[PDB]
């Protein structure tokens, strides 16, 4: 008999990342199916397919932990997923507990990322860890003394739904700054600026060409003028926004995840640009790239059931 | 054992002595001597010696300061006390008083003492907010203060106005106030009792005190009513941003402006529009130890 198997899902806009971990926490399955962002019955279908297929492959009933890009209402279980309008308002935990006939744990994706990153031996004893996801949206997971702070209403770490601070707006032209609409239905949330999507939207606003983030970064590496101006602006915008956040939270370690965390220039430029925007006595946190690559979410979700 | 706590203020120095059972047995209140650093130091030193002489012992010394002691050098950054800026307070006092001294941020001390109240025992998180000469925060998670990598945790006063607050204040026409930290537009200069006054004076060109403006508001005077409506909305917008980041279970307000009772009625009404749809309000309460939370938290550093 296989024993206990822990399944984790990291749900994104585009793909559902699935992982199965055995009794020793060795990853023994890895799947990536398309995220159905049309039907909700189909979104459920994808999740449900993955668990049953894995059930049949190892011949067990795995536990199910799910990391979602949003929040499950603490009273109703209904989802708020700002960059997934498909899933908005659904009782995901109950609906999956129905279809799968077992308990399901649901947590925010950045919380799961921060939890798994902070449980690494090098970080487990740090007094605080901030996990930041820069993907389709901007999300945070807050760990204090090794325990996730999920907040009054599962909102802790929702830095993506804070508005651009004055010094960022000044950088972007003040009354001429682009004010992007947000999936939360507010406007000017940093979710729409510091994410990989926001990086792209800012380029398009200033330069009127809809390039992807990888394309803009390749142009930057060739020293192309528009991309260089964009990247300079973006690095300063990211430093200003993070300096504000760090003046509030003052984390010991910041771990970055999501697609835009692979832009290596970030780790060189933040330490240079942050000091101007921090208090005189501030000391920089250690700012590091995710140590589990793109798997932090899957692992943290699986490990909810530990 | 006698435990001394000092809460050092923009305006005044609060002193308290707690006996072995933690009963408050001394209370003194001197003005904060913010002209000279010699005079600042002297006041603290006077209060310890006087209390030493009165109870005939050498009590422990915990101090809550409106600022940060550099984690590496011990030098102070006190944005609204230019007198103390740059000084090695802990070592200077340990010299003059010939015993160890603990130094912590004033809002940290306030939050710690408020969070250890029986009513708040077991809350997963507490945010203590000081709205005084400046704006300060103390973050408590599972009963323990998070002081941060460099003793900056909870420095929400030195975050800049968010876009929705600037829009409320006129965007490119919004007043951008200079800050004691040497940045500009920090909320320290807007949501504090001082900032409340500076916003009134910017819009109405009269330098009234916060109590005077509030009294005029209570009479229904037009300028004060406009100001208070603007202020309440500004406070809700700024705190909604902060609560979307921190999502605290309980928010305890302290400092002079926490006595403006309208705040407890208006925040719950005005916060929801600016929070996420699934946000639930934190319990928003007035300090349960009145003006003593800082003194008690400071004293109890040495517990
Ligand atoms: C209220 C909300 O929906 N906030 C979400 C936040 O919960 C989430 O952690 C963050 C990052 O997620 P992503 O993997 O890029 O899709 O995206 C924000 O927009
Ligand atoms: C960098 C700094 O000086 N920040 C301070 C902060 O540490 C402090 O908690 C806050 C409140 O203090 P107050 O009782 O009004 O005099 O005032 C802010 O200005
Ligand atoms: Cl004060
Ligand atoms: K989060
Ligand atoms: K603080
Ligand atoms: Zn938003
Ligand atoms: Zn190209
Ligand atoms: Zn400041
Ligand atoms: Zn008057």
């Amino acid at each position: 008999f296989q024993g206990t198997m822990y399944y984790g899902f990291d749900i994104g806009g585009t793909k559902i990342e699935f992982g199965a971990f055995d009794a020793d926490l060795v990853r023994v399955a890895r799947e990536r199916v398309a995220t159905p962002t049309e039907s909700y019955a189909a979104f459920l279908d994808a999740i449900v397919t993955l668990v049953n297929n894995a059930d049949a492959e190892f011949g067990v009933k795995g536990t199910v932990g799910i990391g979602i890009p949003g929040i499950a209402d603490v009273e109703t279980g209904k989802l708020l997923t700002s960059n997934i309008p498909a899933a908005m308002g659904h009782t995901l935990q109950r609906d999956l507990e129905e279809r799968l006939q077992r308990p399901v744990k649901i947590e925010n994706d950045a919380n799961c990322f921060a939890l798994s990153e902070a449980w690494d031996e090098d970080l487990r004893g740090e007094p605080s860890v901030l996990g930041l996801i820069l993907g389709t949206g901007v999300g945070g997971g807050l760990i204090f003394n090794g325990k996730v702070h999920s907040g009054r209403a599962n909102i802790a770490g929702e830095i993506g739904h804070t508005r651009l601070p004055y010094d960022a707006l000044k950088l972007l032209g003040m009354e001429n700054a682009p004010i992007f609409p947000c999936g939360c239905k507010n406007s000017g949330c940093i979710d729409n600026y510091l994410s990989g999507r926001g990086f792209e939207q800012l380029y398009d606003h200033y330069f009127s060409e809809k390039l992807s983030a990888p394309e803009i970064i390749a142009h930057y590496e060739q020293g192309e003028r528009r991309a260089v101006q964009h990247v300079e602006r973006f690095m300063e915008l990211l430093a200003i926004c993070l300096a504000n956040i760090f003046t509030c939270l003052d984390p010991h370690v910041v771990v970055l995840g999501g697609g835009l965390s692979n832009f290596e220039l970030i780790y060189q430029e933040l330490p240079k640009r942050l000091p101007a925007h921090l208090l005189h006595v501030a000391k920089l946190p250690k700012i590091i790239k995710a140590r589990h690559g793109d798997a932090g979410g899957v692992r943290g979700a699986a490990f909810l059931n530990l």
